[PDB]
C-alpha cells in the first residue's frame, strides 16, 4: 500500500473503467472520477441513463468520458466491454467491479434461479472482467477494485444468494491477492466492505424491513477511490464506528502465513 | 453429550461419499446403526461402500449414483432417497469437483464448475430435503475448509465455493432461528486431511500435518448430532483456536434486532 495521504492528482490523467455505473455509487464514483480529471468509462444495461452520466462527467472536466451498454449476465459482453473500454483509452489503469444482479429483500424458500444469477452477475462476470483487465493492468502496474459489503463478510437474514456471491469475491479475489504476491504480479487488488449506503436501489428495498442509517453515497464513492489509488487490502465504510472496527479479523491475518513459504 | 445411539434409525444421506471423509463418514453411520443412502458419480465403488455399511451394523445401505453438476440428478436424487428412507433426518453436503493445487491462470470453466459442484448442488439438494427435514425436525451439515474461512493461494476457485456455502447457509441459518424453522445447519471448516485425493493434490508443493480422515468424519457426524452451527477439524490445536470470529458473532448479535 502506498504510505502516503490521498491527493485527487492521483486520479489524474488516469484510465479508469467503472462498472454498475447509470446510479447509485457507480455514478458517483464516475463523477467523483470526472472532477479528478479521468478518463472514464462506465458501463451498466441502460443506454439511456449513462449517456446522462457520460454528460455530467465532460463537464466536471474528465479527460474523457465514454460509455458501453450490456448485460454483464452475458460473459462474452464482459470480456469485449473491457477490450473495447482499452481502445477509448489507450490502456488501463483501474477497473472498478461493482455492478450487482438487481435484489430485495426475501427470506429464500426456493430461488434456484436468483441464486444462480447472483452467482454469475455479482462474481462470475467479476472473474472474467479481471482476467479481460489483467494484461493491460500488468502494463500499468494497475489496481482492480472490488466492491462488497458487510453480507459478505457477516451473516444476514434476507439476503441469502446475495450474501453468497459477496463472500464468494472475497474467497476469490483475497486468494488471487496472495498468488499475485508469490508470483510478483504487481496490480493492487482492493476488497471494499460497505455497509448500508443510501443508493435509491438500496433504501427502495430496505424500506419498512430494516431499520438502519444509510451512509452517504458521495462520501462512499470517493472512499473506494482512494482505497484503490493508495491500493490498500481492504477499505470499510458505514455511518457506525462500531462496524468499520470490527471487521478487520487479525486470527484471520494470522493463519494466512502457514503457507509463507 | 454426545453418544452413538444418537444416530440409530436416524436417516441419513451422504453426498461424495464413495471416497475420502465421504465413504469414512458413511461407515460410522452405519456402525451407529443408521439408515444411510449414499453418492458419487461412481457406482462400482458405490456398490463396496454400501456392503460394507451393511457389515458394519447400517439398519439401511443403499446407493444413487450420478453427477452434481446435474441439478435435475441432485433434485430426484433427494426424493428417490427420501421415499426410499421413509424420510430423512439428516443430510450431509460433503461432495466437490476434481480440484487440484495450481495458481490461477485464466480458467473460468474451473471457477464455474466449482461455483456449481461445490456450492450451488449443495442449495439444490437443501431446496429438495427441506420439506423432509422440517417434517423430523433433522439436520444439514455442509462440509468446508480452511480456505473457506481464510485467503490461500493456489486454491482460488475452491475457496470461491466454499466461502460461497459460508455466507449463503450461515444466512439462511439466521432465517429459520426466525421463521422458526426447526432444522439445524453444521458447517465445519476442515484444515488438512489424510484423504487420498488431499494428499495427492497436496504434494510434493508443501506439506504440514494431515488429520486423519476417520476422526474427521466422527467429528462431522458430531457436530450434527448435537446441533452446532460450525465444526472446527484440524491437525493443530492452535489453528482451531485462530479459526473462530468473535468480532462477526458480535456484528451479528448487534445486527440481529436492526429489525423487523
Ligand atoms: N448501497 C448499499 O446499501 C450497499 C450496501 C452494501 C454493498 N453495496 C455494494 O455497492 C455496490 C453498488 O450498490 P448500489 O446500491 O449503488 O447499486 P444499484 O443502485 O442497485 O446499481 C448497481 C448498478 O449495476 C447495474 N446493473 C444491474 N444489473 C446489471 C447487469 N446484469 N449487468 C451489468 N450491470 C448491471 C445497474 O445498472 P442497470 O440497471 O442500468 O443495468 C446499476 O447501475 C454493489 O456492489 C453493492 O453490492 C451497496
Ligand atoms: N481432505 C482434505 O484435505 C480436505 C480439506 C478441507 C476440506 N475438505 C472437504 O471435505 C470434503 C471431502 O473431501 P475429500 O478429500 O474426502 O474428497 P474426495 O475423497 O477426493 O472425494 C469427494 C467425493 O465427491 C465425489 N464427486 C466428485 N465429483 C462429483 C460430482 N461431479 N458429482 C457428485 N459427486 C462427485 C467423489 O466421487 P466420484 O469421483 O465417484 O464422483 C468423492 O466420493 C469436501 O467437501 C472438501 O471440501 C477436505
Ligand atoms: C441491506 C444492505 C444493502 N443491500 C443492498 C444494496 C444494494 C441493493 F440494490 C439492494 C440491497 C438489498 F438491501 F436489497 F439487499 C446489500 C446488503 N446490505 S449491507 O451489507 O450494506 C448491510 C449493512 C448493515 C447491516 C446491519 N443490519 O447492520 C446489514 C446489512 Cl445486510
Ligand atoms: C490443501 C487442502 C486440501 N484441499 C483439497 C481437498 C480435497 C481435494 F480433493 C482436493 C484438495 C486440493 F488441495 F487440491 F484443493 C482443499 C484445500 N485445503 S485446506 O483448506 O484444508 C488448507 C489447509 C492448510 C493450508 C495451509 N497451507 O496452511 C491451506 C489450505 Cl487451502
Amino acid at each position: 500500500p502506498l504510505n502516503e495521504e490521498f491527493r485527487p492528482e492521483m486520479l489524474q490523467g488516469k484510465k479508469v473503467i467503472v462498472t454498475g455505473a447509470s446510479k447509485g455509487i457507480g455514478r458517483e464514483m464516475a463523477y467523483h472520477l470526472a472532477k479528478m480529471g479521468a478518463h472514464v468509462v462506465v458501463t451498466a444495461r441502460s443506454k439511456e441513463t449513462l449517456q446522462k452520466v457520460v454528460s455530467h462527467c465532460l463537464e466536471l472536466g474528465a479527460a474523457s468520458a465514454h460509455y458501453i451498454a450490456g448485460t454483464m449476465e452475458d460473459m462474452t459482453f464482459a470480456e469485449q466491454f473491457v477490450a473495447q473500454a482499452g481502445k477509448l483509452m489507450g490502456g488501463l489503469d483501474m477497473l472498478i467491479l461493482n455492478h450487482i444482479t438487481n435484489t430485495s429483500l426475501n427470506l429464500f424458500h426456493d430461488d434456484i434461479h436468483h441464486v444462480r444469477k447472483s452467482m454469475e452477475v455479482n462474481f462470475l462476470s467479476y472473474v472474467v472482467l479481471t482476467v479481460a483487465a489483467l494484461p493491460m493492468l500488468k502494463q500499468s502496474n494497475g489496481s482492480i477494485v472490488v466492491v462488497s459489503s458487510l453480507a459478505g463478510k457477516v451473516a444476514y437474514p434476507m439476503v441469502a444468494a446475495y450474501s453468497a456471491s459477496k463472500f464468494a469475491l472475497d474467497g476469490f479475489f483475497s486468494s488471487i491477492r496472495k498468488e499475485y504476491s508469490v508470483s510478483r504480479v504487481n496490480v493492487s487488488i482492493t476488497l471494499c466492505v460497505l455497509g448500508l449506503i443510501d443508493t435509491e436501489t438500496a433504501m427502495k428495498a430496505v424500506s419498512g424491513i430494516v431499520h438502519m442509517q444509510a451512509a452517504p453515497k458521495e462520501e462512499c464513492a470517493l472512499e473506494i477511490i482512494k482505497g484503490g489509488a493508495l491500493r490498500q487490502e481492504e477499505v470499510y465504510y458505514d455511518s457506525s464506528l462500531w462496524t468499520t472496527l470490527l471487521i478487520r479479523n487479525p486470527s484471520r491475518k494470522i493463519l494466512e502465513f502457514l503457507y509463507s513459504t
